[PDB]
Parts: structure tokens; sequence; C-alpha cells
């Protein structure tokens, strides 16, 4: 049937600034909210501001001495931490802001609330656009991110949830939460990704997990150019054995929009519809889901995404002519909510597509 839909958004969300020339926008998750505002999305769900999480919250994956330093580091004693900078890989893909840290409480705090509301079955779907930063470990930043808020909201799951699913249709490989819950059957792990000589260089279809998190982890490798029907052709086969399969309780989605055709960064080809049938694929399970954000650079094409898939999570269908809107201009020159795929060759075959599913199919044959 149609679903209860939480959604988190703290509106200081937008002012954070990565710095000049640095492809990560903060803003793109306020031009999400206003559209999706601009299109009545309100009428049909709760809006919750989320907490600043704390750092007993962040420590509950993340070292005591790595939070320290997200706390303390600010742009005025910069010149004084250059050693602990290089230790936890803060300067340059992660850089120091101002308001470093409140950005990482807010973008962690929606994903912990969104977790919470779960659990306590008070909803069914739970929405955190400005979550999904899935590179973060440990005790270290990476590729833009710094709080890992997708393994903190899993562990949140793992206290209701015998089993919980992962799902990672960002162009870039899942590691952080891989690496997290390698070892381990609780939590299983399935990213589809643009593979070699690519960032972050992990992800392999040979990297399936260890101990007893064997054949817990999955890895679909793509190549440059993968449009929709490529990835529809894989997508629902895959979601639907690892769901019958491995049978989990709970599912956290993580929507990185830089798997959209025109990403700055990104090199595939796939329009807001093939993104979007993702999380149709994954709503039909009838699962706690937690939706996340993530990567996306042509903030234009962000800000079309993420206000398509709030609207799929509720069942609403949306003109696709866009409402007027604080940030109508970016959305031109045509003002419509889809988009069109590009003319770029798309280096994965079919058979190449088949392939890689069969091998996939192989291992999932190896769980209980
Ligand atoms: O989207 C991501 C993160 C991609 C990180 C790519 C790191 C390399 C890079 O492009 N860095 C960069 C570019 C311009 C300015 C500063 C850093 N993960 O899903
Ligand atoms: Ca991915
Ligand atoms: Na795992
Ligand atoms: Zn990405």
């Amino acid at each position: 049937g149609k679903k209860k839909v939480c959604y988190y958004y703290d509106g200081d969300i937008g002012n954070y600034y990565y710095g000049q020339g640095h492809p990560m926008k903060p803003h793109r998750i306020r031009m999400t909210h206003n559209l999706l505002l601009n299109y009545g999305l309100y009428r049909k769900m709760e809006i919750y501001r989320p907490h600043k999480a704390t750092a007993e919250e962040m420590t509950k994956y993340h070292s005591d001495e790595y939070i320290k330093f997200l706390r303390s580091i600010r742009p005025d004693n910069m010149s004084e931490y250059s050693k602990q900078m290089q230790r936890f890989n803060v300067g340059e893909d992660c850089p120091v802001f101002d308001g470093l840290f409140e950005f990482c409480q807010l973008s962690t705090g929606g994903s912990v609330a969104g977790a919470v509301k779960l659990n306590r079955q008070q909803t069914d779907m739970a929405v955190n656009w400005a979550g999904g930063l899935h590179h973060a470990k440990k005790s270290e930043a990476s590729g833009f991110c710094y709080v890992n808020d997708i393994v903190l909201a899993i562990l949140e799951l793992l206290k209701y949830h015998q089993r919980v699913l992962y799902i990672d249709i960002d162009i870039h490989h899942g590691d952080g939460v891989e690496e997290a819950f390698y070892t381990t059957d609780r939590v299983m792990t399935v990213s589809f990704h643009k593979y070699g000589e690519y960032f972050p260089g992990t992800g392999d279809l040979r990297d399936i997990g260890a101990g007893k998190g064997k054949y817990y982890a999955v890895n679909f490798p793509m190549r440059d150019g993968i449009d929709d029907e490529s990835y529809g052709q894989i997508f629902k086969p895959i979601i639907s054995k690892v769901m019958e399969m491995y049978q989990p309780s709970a599912v956290v989605l993580q929507c990185g929009a830089d798997s959209l055709s025109g990403d700055r960064l990104g090199c595939f080809n796939l329009t807001v519809k093939g993104h979007a049938k993702c999380v149709e694929v994954v709503k039909t399970f009838n699962l706690p889901l937690l939706m996340l954000g993530g990567g996306g650079y042509t903030i234009r094409n962000v800000a079309r995404c993420w206000t398509y898939e709030t609207a799929v999570a509720l069942d609403c269908e949306i003109p696709n002519e866009l409402p007027y809107n604080d940030y109508f201009e970016y959305f031109g020159p045509d003002f419509k909510l889809h988009i069109s795929p590009s003319n770029m060759t798309n280096q994965n075959t079919p058979e190449y597509m088949e392939k890689i599913k069969q091998r996939l199919f192989e291992n999932l044959r190896m769980l209980p």
C-alpha cells in the first residue's frame, strides 16, 4: 500500500561551504527541499528537523581521537594541526571549512533519527538527503565524507534487526560501509559502481567479505556510460535474489545522484527515471527503508533526482513541468523535472552485464 514517510532536513544545511572550486555543494540539499516544497510534497509527509548528533553518537563507530579532532579543527587553528590533518585525511578532498563539525552533526542526526523512527515502527520510510556519506572510515575522512552517517544508522537498526541490507547506487563504491561490516553476516552490503582507475579504487566483484562476512559483500563493477536499460537489466534481478537469499528485516538505500547523465564528476548515463526505478524496486519489498543522499555534482540534476525519489517514496505522481521555486533559473533551458540521456557510448555491453550478474548469482547461492 502507500507508506508513511518521515523526512529530515535542517534549513541551515545549504549554508555549509566546502570552499572555492570544491564540487561538493550542500546548497543542492536546500534546492531539493525548496523544489519538493513547491511540488506540495510536504502535504503528504512528516518533516522533521534532525538533532545535531553528539560525540557519544558518532563514537558508536568512529574513534574518540578522530571525533575530538573534527570537534576541534577550524580554518583559524588549521596551521597548528598540520600533522593531525594528514593523519585523518583532512585537507584536499575533505577540507576544513567553517561549521564542518556542525555539518557532520546534521548529516548524521538525520540518518540516526530516521533509523530510530523505523525501529520504533513509527514510519515505513525515513528520508535524509543530507546523509549517505559512504566513504568515511573509523578514523579517517575520505571522498568529501567525514562522519559515516550510514554506518551509524545501520548500527542503530541492528539494535532491533538481526539482518540489515545496504544498497548503494552512487557512482562510487560504498567502501566505508562495506569496510565497517566486512566481517559480519548481520549486514549485507551491495554496491553498483564505476570501477577501473576511479575513486576510491575498491569494489572489485572478487571482494566478497571475510570470516563470518564471506558472501555478505556484493560488488557490481561497471564501465563508463551505463544507461537506464542496462541498469534496469541487472538491478531488479540482483536485489530480488539478495532479498530471497538474505531475508533482511530493514533496508538502507544510498541514492547518490552522481550516477546520473551529465554529472560533473560522474561518467554514467542514467536519467532520473532510471535512477528512481531503483527506489521503486526496493519499495516493493515492503521493508522498513532508510533512503539517503550521497554524491551528485550537477546540482540542478541532484535536486530533480531527490525531489522525484521523494515523490516515488510517497507514491505521489508529480508533473514534469517544474513548479516555480527559489532556484527556478538553475533548471533552464527546459524547466522540466526529467532529464535526457547523453549520446555517450555505453561501455557496458549487454554480455558484460549478464556475465557479472551470473557471477554474483553464484556467490549468492553460497548463502545458508
Ligand atoms: O561522490 C563521491 C566522492 C568523489 C570524490 C572524488 C575525489 C577526487 C576529486 O575529484 N577531488 C576534488 C576535486 C576538485 C576539488 C577538490 C577535490 N563519493 O560517492
Ligand atoms: Ca555505489
Ligand atoms: Na557484511
Ligand atoms: Zn559518488
